[PDB]
């Protein structure tokens, strides 16, 4: 998923002047599969630590990755 | 931030989590939307130097490499 005006928002938060739909479609699709791999690091870390319930610190460290 | 927490939790879920803290969700957005704003900060300097001033997918594309 990932609704796509807000990550129009975001690239202009960066600066960007114009933004279009191509670029904010690209970005959702960039930030989803990023979302999936960390969260998939996640779950694995959890279960490697013997643990059920994904924390804060699982999506940190999985985000070194 | 401006990324919406539902779907964030959805990823975590669909990824195979049995239970999601709140925190974990807050944690996953933030570190999107950080990645989204480099990404995009990127984006805008590949685009100027093409000599545009609009944001295309390829300048998305090229930007991501930052994070390979």
């Amino acid at each position: 998923e990932l609704p796509i005006a807000p990550i129009g928002r975001i690239i202009k938060n960066a600066g960007a002047e114009r933004v279009s739909d191509d670029a904010r479609i690209a970005l959702a699709k960039v930030l989803e599969e990023m979302g999936e791999e960390i969260a998939s690091e996640a779950v694995k870390l959890a279960k490697h630590a013997g643990r059920k319930t994904i924390k804060a610190e699982d999506i940190e460290l999985a985000r070194k990755m």
